[PDB]
């Protein structure tokens, strides 16, 4: 028998989800690694354990995270059944489909019969009678957006999903899908971009400016840049020259890297949260510390966008 | 087994609520207090059958009644499961969401996350397949309307929910709650703001033009003003002596305090039902009794209104 | 085991109901009497097996048929069981809630409370996932009928019922009841009058026009005007009773009973499209199913006929 | 235990269907004969996993193919669940309702209580949640268009079909099937219509354009001809026709089978062809059409005057 951290609320930030009345953690967890069955079952109860103390109520999945695909959605249902039966409904679990998960022509894309089959295949690997919010993974040149939205649209009106999002949609792309979506009078809740320090293309395209217009949130994935913005590094003399520059200005600012570059994407208001894909709980104590400095002079941001161009540090 | 009074139907008045073709009690129970698992099941048992015996048809409930939260659904339940069996289709039951009732981001407020979850746990806690009516129980300024509507809908497209209600809603969001929800062919049933003779605002604001304008019903929570209109207090000095004349005038009219504050709420067709939250059966009997004398002259109502303003009891 | 007659449809006229594609027999078996609890259950199976032995594939029912209410339901029900498992999908089953079915503010008139409550009763009592045919039994003046017609709208919506129906509605509100209907993209399937030779308020009414204008069908209830047009009376007066003894001589002269001539009289065009009957025996079916040998009349004779009505205040 | 070949994706061809997202293999298997109660279940059981092992993901039946009616759906239920458990979210199994299946006037024609009591006996036979297509199967003059597309919008709302089809509609009955499914916000998958070397009634008809002004897919049944189009072989003017027919098909390295598909296959308005195999061989062969899609304008001439001189339509 568990019992979640009486004070679990108490220092967190949520933010609303763009426009809705949905709250997320300004870190939520994601599962994409640590969670396959490549993973012991022990370490990974700690990991979702320690992120609910904490007031993580976001929990990020996908179908084919692992390895094997499937099985990090298969462990969380178990520990969820073990661990958190009393908790269900103070949680947002999402999952998705959209890239490689079972072979042949109808186990990728985003096609009603890959969309719904794998909406199903992900409620039974969990154990779940419905998702929170059911994503879109990527874009499908080849499936009509049209077909895309009824998709996500029937996993709405049938009960298996609250909410629906979009990952990695093009500014134009977002904003054809939030009008399908309002034909069924169903709002675009969230998009998941990959968005960190050296990763600049939703501020670029401006894909922020379409989720601000249309109320939609954003939850940065990959905001570590893969360990590129953590101690881990400390590619080429000039990328980790800059990188160290980079952590200098984190240490003046009494920061680790990993949380100026957390801090960083949470200073604009529309980032509703960014993703956190830990592999030990101590890693979700140092992170969420992120949220005690979320202030940047004019000079800091300018200083670190010219470390990042020195070192030609935008891969 | 228990065999419902086969006279029940035969002195209550029903009303309709708004334009619906739903008749409601003109007096119905409310249980927000003494069902919770602090009271015993016998006492509670014993109100339900009484109410059902004097032909109150209609139990409101929320998500938080109790205490603790969540125990009035059950206990409810059960009851409704070894008393009321044969009867549930004789049944108006309501619940809500929108208060506090579990801890964090999503247990409290009107995202459909919360109403959608909260009525879930409601109908498992009460052992129903649907409620007659399911509310949003308070306005959540940070929730879209557009978002709360939708998931009402949801609720009533899915037959958890027969009819959908607002509790607490100005006459602006009641308007347009009502517009968001006909977007889905849905009228908007119902409105259940605290109303009585010391507490007018649904009067003043203009919202009992607007739930009439748009054929919504009116249900009066706490028309009894939490005891300030029974006589239990019988506050300032001139707020005492007020009640006093309040109360010297029930007596003229033949009426204890409680029943004429409850006739008149019932004096026209501006409010569909009253909501009793009785603690024992023969409160029951006593404000069922409010129906015998509805009519107030022009000059009482003028005499009322005077006391009240004297004895600055707004 | 008992199995069904091989040539039951091999002489039974089907008539399309108004502009569906759905056939009904031009004589239906109505359930209002004759399936209570108060009749043998041996002499129900009996009639039951002869209608649709003669191809009538068509039986109806409304929540309150007994006595007492529900019973019928609940009758026909076991016989289904008993004898109909394997032939549900050749019958068009309908039941109706409308009138007093059961006591206080929700067991009569038009809500959504007592509609929906009821068809689900229904379906509980007859052991069945859907009915055929669901109707409103009569017009709830307190009940807006948009009310009415949502709750209709979601008896289909949520597959318990195939098709809806109303039973006598005026002109006016079933014009009205289509166009709600049509709202949720639903057509009026059919209307259940009271309709028979010394009846016609359908006709008189503008009745059959709104059917026509709209392609809804028409099934006529109590088409042998309780008796009045049998063999039974021949209070009524002596100019009552000289009138309907002059109508079985010309239904003699036609070479049918009084009966048949009744019932070919309303099914001589295609204004009807079935008459239901509601047998006591089974005989009684082979004698009326008969009157589909001669559906022809005159102008002579139905001028004779009307002639007859008025001269003897039948009316 | 039963493993599908793990090569099973890499040589079959693929064609979106119509503008939609799905994918159907360009060689289809139908079951319209050999699946019956009068036929062997190890027979059956050893073309469908021929078919899955060369990558054939569509399997296509009808509420009365057997016989006797029903026993396809039944059969087909039976090895989906000893041999195909693990693998029902990469087929695209179809039905459909529109003639004679049982007796009396709701066994037959577009009806709603026809098509909805249909679609929930196949479910049942088959032993499926869903089916991946439901068509109506074939015209009925006498049900309103708006009756059969609203209970082929049903199938779709509640979740018994991810998809919708209709098979022998004209282009003009077509096209009000689109307008009405599209009221459900429902776009019309797929068009089965008879479509071979002998009968070009989709070409002559104007349907091949409304399919494709649409976004709809087309899937041909009887490509073969039912056995005319193979070596299988009815005047002496007929046989002589189908002499040099072949003969054609042996200068291109083919089979008259294979060419016959080819054909069918050559340009991109047509998504799949139905083949229904009697054994698993014939599927080996069919298969190799794809080897060869490309004929001549002189080919295309030359078949045509065969066809003309030997009265074949
Ligand atoms: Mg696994
Ligand atoms: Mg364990
Ligand atoms: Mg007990
Ligand atoms: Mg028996
Ligand atoms: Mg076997």
């Amino acid at each position: 028998v568990w019992l979640a951290n009486p004070e679990r609320y108490g220092q967190m930030q949520y933010r609303y989800c763009g426009k809705s009345g949905l709250r997320l953690p300004a870190l939520s967890l994601g599962l994409w690694h640590n969670f396959g069955h490549v993973n012991a079952l022990e370490s990974q109860r700690a990991i979702l354990r320690k992120a609910f103390d904490l007031g993580i109520t976001h929990f990020d999945l996908a179908n084919n995270y692992g390895p094997p695909p499937g099985s990090a959605e298969e462990n969380f249902g178990r520990l969820l059944r073990e661990d958190f039966a009393a908790y269900r409904d103070e949680l947002i679990i999402s999952t998705k489909a959209g890239y490689d998960m079972w072979p042949g022509p109808y186990g990728s894309g985003g096609s009603r019969k890959y969309l719904l089959a794998s909406l199903d295949q992900s409620l039974k690997r969990m154990g779940l009678e419905y998702v929170d919010i059911f994503y879109s993974h990527r874009v499908d040149e080849n499936t009509p957006m049209e077909e895309t939205a009824s998709a996500l649209a029937h996993a709405v009106q049938s009960g298996k999903a609250l909410y629906v999002g979009i990952s990695s949609y093009s500014p134009e792309r977002t904003q054809k899908m939030v009008e399908l979506l309002r034909e069924w009078k169903i709002p675009l809740l969230i998009h998941q971009p990959s968005y960190n320090l050296l990763n600049r293309w939703v501020d670029k395209s401006g894909l922020l400016d379409t989720l601000q217009n249309n109320g939609v949130g954003c939850i940065a994935f990959t905001p570590l840049a893969q360990g590129l913005l953590t101690g881990k590094y400390l590619l080429t003399e000039a990328n980790l020259n800059s990188l160290r520059l980079l952590n200098e200005m984190a240490q003046q600012r009494g920061q680790s890297m990993a949380q100026m570059a957390l801090s960083w994407l949470l200073k604009d208001d529309r980032v509703t949260s960014v993703l956190i894909g830990a592999s030990r709980a101590e890693q979700l104590e140092e992170n969420v510390q992120a949220l005690n400095n979320l202030t940047f002079s004019t000079k800091e941001l300018a200083q670190i966008d010219q470390h990042i161009a020195d070192g030609e540090l935008n891969l």
